[PDB]
RNA sequence: UUUUUUUUUUUUUUUU
RNA sequence: UUUUUUUUUUUUUUUU
RNA sequence: AAAAAAAAAAAAAAAA
RNA sequence: AAAAAAAAAAAAAAAA
């Protein structure tokens, strides 16, 4: 695996990953990955619901950085607020809610997190806006750790980037996609996508059942040439179809004797 | 009629392929004359008969 | 996929499919599809394709990036139609969803050096002009028209244009359902991303097969045959391509590999 | 020694092929982590462990 | 199946079969087989132990025919006794016992079935000679039916055969192999062979166990190069062998690490 | 046995086996083995093989019929060394066990018309002279020697020679065990007969395939190929042989049969 | 003989 | 549309 | 008796 | 609830 030693190093020149990501991507042993991490001068060594997010604000170089952090996975989003006001925070919440499903927001008791704009925006999306100390200190600790890691990444990256916004965006990209996490050895974005997909299993099943409750099927039973039906469709197979007649019977019909129609009416 | 049949075939295929690895109420079944239980398998329809 | 390698090749003999279509239909790795397409002398919608375009409304410039394969859109109000602002928007979009291909018109802002620098930094294949894919030539225009249509329905009960744009984007992404599957754009995008993630996790990439030479025993002939280039090294069998252009899967016990 | 090994290999093969479709005390077994019972299978040896 | 109509008829010219045998052999339907049977002018239309046999004597054309009948299957054997005496019956019993396993003989109370020769012969083979009315009348009825069928077949065949012994042998062959029976649609010889093979299953298993208790196996466990053993052999497979050591453990050893030896000593 | 047809053919290409050996090793029907051997230009122990021979002892003639593949023997005291007596003995033997092949020396009694008539009546392939099978050339002599050896151990406590012969035959058949399996002759004969009965029941014979022509689709060539002779008609697939000499099993959907 | 993936067994600890 | 082999179901009768 | 964690043994596949 | 027998229904393979 020595042939992967140079290229991986080049990657660490652009994206300041950690040893876990390099080991998982280039199939390198832990010791050499830790050595590569240490070789860089600018480098050292919860069970909430799916729709729980937290918000925070930080001051850096006379600029306001608003950070929205997913609690379960650690996916983060950052924005540069022009001025600290309720309108800007409400707009940022609306922008975040237009990309991911938000069902419960946690935040401190700051002056700009209680304005009428914040309440109106939270009411428009039909979400529960909670202000105060979170019930689980683990979420607060994780949010603080995420903010500190973001600040460290800005410090690492700013030397190569002229403008603050570009550095913040690059740090967000590195945090979301480059550095891996804990259980499962997955990036925060991958974990968030997996959790959202897992949560969206019952709704698709219900939608499929509702849609299948619409198709009609005409079937021929036995040697009788006369068609029969209409009947409700239960399943359609490659060889035969399974139907449920209005009387409750379950009938298997070969594909050559069944015709499926979805009427334009109703 | 032909357009309707083609469209409904496409929609049934797509909807069936949408759900392939998850369901509710996993069940066990006995197939043929073999008394040994088998499964678990996904439940498509539960009926009285 | 021992029995899938020949039959899929037969498809390329008849209809001359693409390697992407081969992966989509036969669930084959990218390397074997590339070997198949390179074997044929005649030959020489994905999860990571986006299309970005600008528009004007009430004296304000709005930039929209649309995923062609699902219909997911993202909008931003650009203070000016400059290369720096559009490059920053592209960087912000790339930090949320995976981007592997960007297409845009030949506007002056999309050609500036900032866009090229950002694309090089993010390792994104950026093309401009006529779209190479025959379809998806008007998806962005239709999405822009739809967004303009839904903005007016909410502009009445809204003060600032940015709030209206955000509300319209939210409604388009989550509150409207499409056809042939009945899925909103966000659900379709998440499903496609999950499927691609599972496939890439199974693949694990990292091939670096280079020009390793292979001697193989085909049929009942005991003499070594070839030499043939190495395409795929698997524990159960190895996939190789010959100088003539035939792709063959053979068990490891009758394959000698020389570096 | 070589003759003895060849002869004992031949005799073991022949004796094993003599009985292939009948035995006593058919038993049911669970293989791997699957809790479903399987069988019935012929009993070759029954031991304490 | 008309192409089989002529050839089958030719068979009925030589061996006077029944409709069941023709149907089972030439795959002809029942009606045409019955028609073929009727076309011939000289033609019309128990749970005992495996080692149960019966004996009888008949007089025909001034000759004595001794018939030994299997009870369970119906397999018969015939001989032409020169003079009706105990010595000839004992010799015939010895000849029959030298071909098939006999464990129980049922006869009548005749004069030649009680002589000292019969007792000595039955004692030599260690069999139970029972004289008197059989416990099950079904066996007696089946024996009488077999004798009547033998007489009928001899009458049918005698016209084409010069000597009596050849006719008797041909009738025995036709009865044993040509005409089928009841359950299972098998000839008497096939049924007898199947029953004997089924009865001989436990003894072969015991013999195999006893023989396997002799082989020795030397095996190598793990990475230790030193050989170990000797151990008792339990089973030998194409990929690996299963052994039982003297301490009671059961060990699976790959074929490349096991050597099987049967010593000349003991 | 779809995968067994080619490999078995390969054997006949290398060692030039016989059709009986092909059935014994690959469990193939007789018709396909006959087609395989016929297809080769070079080529142009069973359950029903017996060997009959006579001997003299104390002025009495004893005829012995021995099954070569198991060692089962049957003896009869012939009043005279005539053709009719030997024919009657053969008829009696054939009425108990299945006989499909009889071999004997060139003695005058085995050549007489009575033996030929009996063999024709029983439909038995009767041959005389040098045995065609390389082995089994001295089994009957060894069995005769063994019988003569064991008859002396019992002649002392016996009055009539026929009783001694019957007792010796019983002892040889049932009270002595052989090697490589540890089975007495009767058990081995019964096991072989049972196995052959099961195989023939599975086969069901009755082929009558005649010279029906077959057109087949081989590989991906759409055009009809042939014509080729028909070897075996099965529900799942059909086995055919071409005029060149290749035996191929094809699915029914790509086979057209002309009578 | 060394190293990775998978499978089958034994011992210890924490709960039900 | 007819006939054979196999598989899956329903009703009636005889025992446990 | 079931689940989880740590250690130990064997086997199969792969590279040397 | 299990076994056996008779009748009825459907499906797959094969010949026409
Ligand atoms: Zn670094
Ligand atoms: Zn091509
Ligand atoms: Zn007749
Ligand atoms: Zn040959």
């Amino acid at each position: 695996f020595v042939e992967q030693i140079p290229e991986a190093q080049e990657e660490h020149e652009r994206y300041h990953n950690n040893w876990k990501d390099l080991k998982a991507r280039f199939k390198l042993p832990t010791i050499v990955a830790k050595a590569i991490i240490e070789a860089c001068p600018k480098c050292q060594v919860t069970n909430a619901a799916v729709g729980t997010w937290q918000m925070d604000c930080t001051h850096l170089e006379g600029q306001v950085i608003c950070v929205a952090v997913h609690v379960a996975s650690g996916y983060i989003e950052t924005k540069i607020l022009p001025r600290e006001t309720g309108r800007e925070t409400a707009l940022f919440l609306l922008q975040v809610a237009s990309r991911w499903p938000i069902e419960h927001l946690h935040t401190d008791n700051g002056p700009n997190f209680v304005s009428a704009e914040m309440q109106a925006t939270a009411w428009w999306l039909k979400i529960e806006h909670t202000t105060g100390v979170p019930y689980n200190p683990q979420s607060q600790g994780s949010v603080e750790n995420k903010n500190k890691q973001l600040k460290k990444t800005i410090q690492q990256i700013r030397d190569e980037v002229q403008y603050l916004s570009t550095a913040v965006a690059q740090a967000t990209f590195i945090l979301n996609f480059k550095r891996r996490g804990g259980l499962g050895d997955m990036c925060p974005a991958e974990a968030l996508i997996n959790m959202i997909y897992t949560e969206l299993q019952t709704t698709t099943l219900q939608n499929q059942i509702h849609n299948f409750s619409d198709f009609k099927v005409y079937y021929r039973k036995g040697a009788n040439p006369l068609w029969q039906g209409p009947a409700h469709l239960v399943w359609k197979g490659e060889g035969a179809v399974v139907l449920r007649t209005d009387e409750g019977e379950v009938i298997t019909v070969p594909r050559r004797k069944a015709k499926i129609i979805k009427p334009y009416g109703q």
